[PDB]
């Protein structure tokens, strides 16, 4: 059975035939359901055609680092031939071209099998806010998949695909990783192009990577990353930003003061986080305590501040003319921006800038920040019953990252007694993606039998 | 007149206390208004000077010892009210603004507060209830600028420098009209603490002087990181270092077909002289599409950034709109109708324009523009106060939005004696570089 990239690379080297792997994969999805993990699938014939084109180019000696690798794509991102519903039964647009990032992956030989489910318009951190059926934690169907990038995460964790693309604004590229024992690479803003992505908050959005390991996540990120002159929020990076680097024998890492950490009654998660702190200490880290307040306050501006208006801006016309196709919880949130003024926005911007300035005190004393990815997980039923508050709780340690222009990577940090996984997130400054990935990888692999 | 003339006089043995007392006398024997809103009492000034003297006597470093300056009345000076050109804006600060503090620390003495376009909203100087300051080269014409009295007070010989502010072009227009140098520093190079904001994300305290050296001398003292100002940035070392320019360089000028002088033929010809002169200094003139720069400039007042002004004075606009100058009032209160969605769409639009503009920056080392395309009479401006003012902003209003450095320097005179200025524009933190070129332009 095929799991990670290496397992596909080994199979192809041993002579397998990618066309059989893909046909088998499609078959396996058919005997199961499409929903709730998949909103649509690239027809088998188009997939095999895309593969044949890749084959021909490989045969001409072209370099194809992701040859014959199937992947899922969150349905807010364009794939040519498939509608981009973005988890909404009335947004009907079918793009002529691949999104800039998908194009680079297909250029490297990868094959996008289909579009994955999500919280509608990427507004949510749990995965229940969809009309296409509710995706579920792979470790227990009763619990939420997480994330916004819900189906993208499940499709990797259940073994269907070795990677997938998510997006991350508030934490949608990380929450679902944590709940499904995956790696979630959230690149620095502008490292990945936003062309062919239906925006949520355009100034904050990042297409993101979901995989089983950091190497795989990195392998994909290197291909996906790159400057897109047509995307005004695209930035230039280079090999420097996603390069792996060995960490010095001693370093500093920041953790919010133990006494004020927020786990919303989840004692096991608290203890598992403490394990993670120790483990990093044993790898040479000195734990620096800091006051989380300014980070919390900034995180709060995403939904309790004017940035909600970026979502309304992105779908203004649809919210005005056809509010009925919006998921009711998503609707109320997005339409609440109607009451936010230009003055409110700039005061939010001034406030944010003050919080960034306060936060510099912490960054000056650390090389990386370590947070729980999600403080606790919830059941589907509990989330449906309390869909705003419980969702906001999941965003306690995520929602400030893009606002403050940071890099993040979410990695596994073990399991609860009941089998449900728990994840931590390493956070660095802009363009420190490779650095933090390197530490995250060393963390996963200490003390990990090969 | 200039700094050197004070440094020479003090070296030759003149007492600063007599220079200051004489200066105060000269202001009294003439008018306070329309150039000055407030005057630091003579006794407080002399006291501040004595404190400087004591420190100099203990061997202290004081590069601006005994130099008087004016301060635009949107900037805090301890002891004096900060009116911002408003008769009902109460605010008398405990402390000097961060920038003013650094200047006092270097031995300078702020004589008083200068007149302005109310809440720094205007590029001409008529939008005030404290009397209308005038072009020194002809009373019939506008002083310019927003930083109106700060410019007149320097050009009229009263003080060797002054502080202005610049959001749309208020640190440059008045320089151009009064044959002065206007140094607009990169955003965040100077602290914004103790400044009444106009557009907080764009505002820059600015320097007005007779020469680039003087402007630079002041800027070096004023510049610096202020941890309490969330928009303050670290630059230091070179950012204000004066190199000298290579034998050959590229400079950008907007395409002849899109240049805009609003019927002022003499200004057009004087700009052409300025282009030729820079060519003769080794510059290759690169033509570029002004499009995105014009479009970005337009977002300042035709876009959501007007809302930064309303945010800054929201309480006063809500409770006491009557103390606002009527033209300023209508502009600022129009932001009431701008939404959060409008703002982010403006931000997205701006980012596209910045991206288009990179094509030009990639081809040039510096941009050269007319500072002001023309100049107007006070009468004409009063009669058409929105449109004619907007015209003055044609080549200025994009600079802060696009995060640029600028220095406005003289470029000669019209047949009728009215001066004309150009502005050198560079990227963020290229302040020293551009100043160096501007200086070489004024001289060779």
């Amino acid at each position: 059975h095929l799991t990670d990239l290496a397992s596909y690379q080994a199979a192809y080297a041993a002579g397998t035939d990618a066309a059989d792997v893909i046909s088998d994969l499609y078959a396996r999805i058919k005997e199961d359901g499409e929903n709730p993990i998949w909103i649509s699938l690239l027809p088998l014939e188009s997939a095999l055609a895309m593969l044949a084109d890749a084959q021909q180019r490989k045969d001409k000696g072209e370099a194809l680092p992701l040859f014959g690798i199937p992947f899922g794509v969150k349905d807010n991102i364009d794939v040519a031939g498939l509608p981009t519903t973005a988890g909404c039964t009335g947004f009907a647009r079918t793009p002529r071209q691949h999104a800039f990032v998908v194009q680079r992956l297909v250029d490297a030989g990868a094959i996008p099998i289909g579009k994955t489910n999500l919280d509608q318009f990427a507004t949510g951190l749990n995965g229940t806010r969809t009309p296409f059926g509710i995706p579920r934690c792979v470790f227990n169907e009763n619990y939420v998949s997480g994330g916004s990038s819900s189906g993208s995460a499940v499709a990797v964790a259940n073994g269907t695909v070795p990677f997938s693309l998510g997006t991350d604004t508030a934490g949608s590229g990380r929450i679902p990783a944590a709940f499904n024992n995956l790696v979630g690479l959230k690149p620095t803003k502008g490292l990945f192009s936003g062309s062919g992505l239906v925006p949520a908050a355009r100034s904050l959005d990042c297409i993101s990577v979901l995989a089983h390991t950091v190497d795989d996540a990195l392998a994909v990120a290197r291909v996906a990353a790159g400057y897109d002159a047509d995307d005004a929020f695209s930035r230039k990076a280079g090999a420097a930003a996603l390069t792996e680097k060995s960490w010095p024998r001693r370093f500093n890492f920041g953790v919010p003061a133990a006494e004020h950490r927020q786990f919303f009654g989840d004692a096991e998660a608290e203890a598992l986080f403490n394990k993670a702190v120790r483990k990093l200490e044993e790898m040479g880290g000195t734990c620096i305590s800091f006051d989380y307040t300014p980070f919390r306050q900034a995180a709060e501006l995403l939904y309790a501040g004017p940035w909600v208006a970026e979502r309304l801006a992105a779908i203004e016309s649809l919210a005005d003319e056809h509010p009925e196709v919006l998921h009711p919880v998503v609707r109320d949130i997005i339409l609440s921006a109607k009451r936010m003024s230009a003055v409110d926005t700039f005061n939010g911007i001034y406030r944010l800038a003050d919080l960034v300035r306060a936060a510099e005190s912490t960054w000056e004393k650390i090389d990386v920040m370590l947070l729980p990815t999600a403080p606790t997980i919830y059941t589907v039923e509990d989330m449906l019953a309390d869909p705003v508050r419980l969702n906001s709780n999941l965003g306690f340690y995520t929602n400030f990252v893009n606002l403050m222009d940071l890099s993040a990577i979410a990695v596994p940090a073990g399991f609860r007694t009941n089998g449900l996984p728990f994840g931590v997130t390493f956070i660095g400054r802009a363009f420190e993606d490779g650095a933090i990935a390197s530490l995250g990888k060393a963390f996963v692999e200490h003390d990990l039998a090969k």
